[PDB]
């Protein structure tokens, strides 16, 4: 059996990392990765985390199995941090959050479910999004088509372009939302344009898909689910896949949740109980360490005081960075204008290069950066911002 | 869309825990578990797991994630424990391990690995085995036959039925064998009968992939792996499948491995690449803080010494309280030869108990089992094993 296996093609995003770690020579600017680095390049344990971390050495009496759901208090603050403090989806128990293996395994488990207990046989992602979601809704055995999101040449969201390529999607189609810090575009829609999407998704019939990644990286915790409240306080049925690997800084102990609602409690409970056997039949319980980290920081005023601190730090340097990557442009001659850098949200922007100026980039050296002209805003530091901007203008 | 979702039925091990908890009588017994008790009744944080859990706190430097296989050193450690040290199948490079969350998760990684990737369309699972084996292979399109195991008569392997199930059984089937500590018996073959059913299985072409959940409960790390190590000596290709949840008591953290051989170097490269897109598109990349825990114990002599003696503690504990069953049965009155619960490996066995039965202890007593009559003997202690038996010597 496996004989004639034919090798899986390199994970685009996951290939350059070796390729990197080879180039070996000397003052490389991997901007590649996908990550948060600090002005160091590090990519630290919050103390928060470390705090907590210590607080759960100390306190843990069993490493006895979670319900197939995880914690309940990981699920209570998630849903505050979704829908805020006082939404009537969280008094009217419309909400089950199951804790999952991260904001993928999120994502994955609502595709078992769909796959496994509705009609869906689609879902709309954007182009671009994340390479992955291609992958694991395919994997589930659902068919992925595009809208169109971005305006190559402007740089922009292209609203009329969007709103029109998602009319050839059918009602009970499911539709992709990145809920804020769009990756690869880091272009978002305003608050206007969330409540048009919200509007026009009631009447035409989609089921909402909110995939949230990086609440906290574009103007602040609850700014950003504003996107996902409207949509929100308008449908019945929603499901929010999110991840607490980039805000939390808890990328390898596998942290997100998956949240479903539905007009009323006792529908909920019968669909999130399906749910809770496409989790059974994959995993058959969450890791506890991950997510007994983010409950205890944010159940505790003084924990949750020193993260909230830490997160606005993140999104503060990949803010500087952003706007000290289109001065040091300016000023290091370049001819194009990048100011549309500061307009995007996040870790990530395209910069607009080609595939053969980030080819020469990265031969003639030193800047890594995703074929795609895709660039992590937070691989940048003071220090490397000016041969970086040096070698950009050199291929423009 | 989730209006007519019908409710998913309770899960048979799972739901029977509420139905205690809540029931609130007395001096209740439950045995109906799935992890080991402690004379004292509780699931404790091995104090090996405990030191490895503050050297992480104090030396982890990043959460930042790990390769889609995990962590190397966990790789190599599971590989010397299956195989032994110095298996060719390790110096002929011929075997690839990918840390999993769990052994749940590593039997789906399989199991989508082999549906999408060969032409596997069938696993033949014993007759009765984990309930939850169909459920993950069903979930990712599969087939999966019985074959006969047990003997209900002389509470035994009726070799026989199971080789005369196996027959026919087309090749390139996949044929699943409990390691050691079948689940839920307790019978287990003899290393003749391990000898045979390899021999028999190049014979007639079958995929064996063996689930390794229990390695060290039955009488020995080593003296548990013959079985699989008599099928590596004469396979080509193999697929195992194996949990750190009960030897390490690390259940809510999710460990466990996923180990493909093949017949060479190269074959099982390119099969392994597969086996990563599959783990990419359901969970990225695995749960970081117990594997760590694993490869430090391991690789650490000194804690490896302490873990060791923590396991035959725990072998031991069961041991004894298989003995000091069928004693106080007999002397209680039992009116029927349990002699067969000393032959029987782990912690669970078949009481030999009626359906009916099984609701009179648990109606009238308080004495909790699984429906088929599977108990887990580590829910006995010295205390509670004289009201247990005199509540069966009634009932039989
Ligand atoms: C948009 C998006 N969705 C999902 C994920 C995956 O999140 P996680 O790392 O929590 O699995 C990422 C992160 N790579 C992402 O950017
Ligand atoms: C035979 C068998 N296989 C696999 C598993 C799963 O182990 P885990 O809890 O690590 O996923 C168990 C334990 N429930 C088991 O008994």
């Amino acid at each position: 059996m496996f004989e004639n296996i034919t090798a899986a093609p390199a994970d685009p995003i996951l290939g350059l990392a070796d390729l990197f770690r080879a180039d070996e020579r000397p003052g490389k600017i991997n901007l590649g990765i996908g990550v948060y680095k600090d002005e160091t390049g590090k990519t630290p344990v919050l103390t928060s985390v470390k705090k907590a971390e210590q607080y759960l050495l100390e306190n843990e009496t069993t490493k006895n199995y979670l319900g197939i759901d995880g914690i309940p208090e990981f699920g209570r603050c998630t849903q505050e941090l979704l829908f805020g403090k006082g939404s009537a989806l969280i008094n009217d128990k419309r909400a089950r959050t199951a804790q999952t293996p991260g904001g993928t395994g999120a994502l994955r488990v609502a595709a078992d479910f769909l796959a496994k207990n509705t009609s869906v046989k689609r879902v709309w992602v954007s182009n671009p999004s994340w390479p992955n979601h291609k992958s694991v809704f395919n994997s589930a055995g659902l068919e992925v088509r595009e809208y169109a999101y971005y305006d190559a040449e402007n740089h922009t969201l292209d609203f009329d372009a969007l709103i029109n390529s998602l009319n050839e999607a059918q009602a009970g189609d499911v539709v992709l939302f990145h809920g804020c810090c769009h990756n690869p575009t880091g272009i978002d829609p305003t608050l206007e344009q969330w409540q048009t999407l919200a509007q026009l998704s009631v009447e035409k019939g989609w089921l909402p898909l909110f995939d949230f990644a990086y609440q906290g990286f574009a103007r602040g915790l609850e700014e950003d689910a504003e996107g996902l409240r409207a949509f929100a306080a308008m449908h019945k049925e929603l499901i929010v896949a999110s991840s607490y690997s980039h805000n939390f800084g808890l990328y390898n102990e596998r942290v997100g949740a998956c949240t479903l609602v539905a007009a009323d409690s006792e529908t909920v409970d019968r669909a999130f109980s399906q749910m809770k056997a496409a989790i059974r039949a994959n995993y058959s319980n969450p890791p506890a360490h991950g997510a007994s980290v983010v409950a205890t920081i944010l159940s505790n005023d003084a924990l949750r005081a020193i993260w909230e601190q830490e997160l606005t730090d993140m999104r503060q340097r990949i803010q500087r960075m952003r706007q000290l990557f289109v001065n040091t442009l300016q000023e290091k001659g370049a001819n194009r204008d990048f100011s549309f850098i500061i307009k995007q949200n996040g870790m990530f922007s395209f910069s607009g290069l080609t595939k053969e100026q980030v080819l020469r980039l990265r031969e003639e050296f030193g800047v890594y950066a995703v074929a795609s002209g895709r660039v992590n805003v937070a691989g940048m530091t003071p220090d490397n911002m000016a041969p970086l901007c040096e070698a950009i203008v050199a291929v423009l």
